[PDB]
């Protein structure tokens, strides 16, 4: 969807607290609230879960994919 940025995680994570996310490298996201700045609130693409993710364990897909000019 465009304007929506999509999330991938570079590293497995188990929740650590009631709120965290549990998921796998290359699980998908939306980012939601990123207001605490190193936890950020996401929804995961593969469970529908909804909690509180690493912002250093996730990257925009779109800087990962590989570009060309033609389309």
């Amino acid at each position: 969807m465009i304007g929506v940025t999509l999330f991938i995680a570079l590293y497995d994570y188990e929740a650590r607290t009631e709120d965290d996310l549990t998921f796998t490298k290359g699980e998908k996201f939306h980012i939601l609230n990123n207001t605490e700045g190193d936890w950020w609130e996401a929804r995961s693409l593969s469970s529908g879960k909804t909690g509180c993710i690493p912002s250093n364990y996730v990257a925009p897909v779109d800087s990962l994919e590989h570009h060309h000019h033609h389309h």
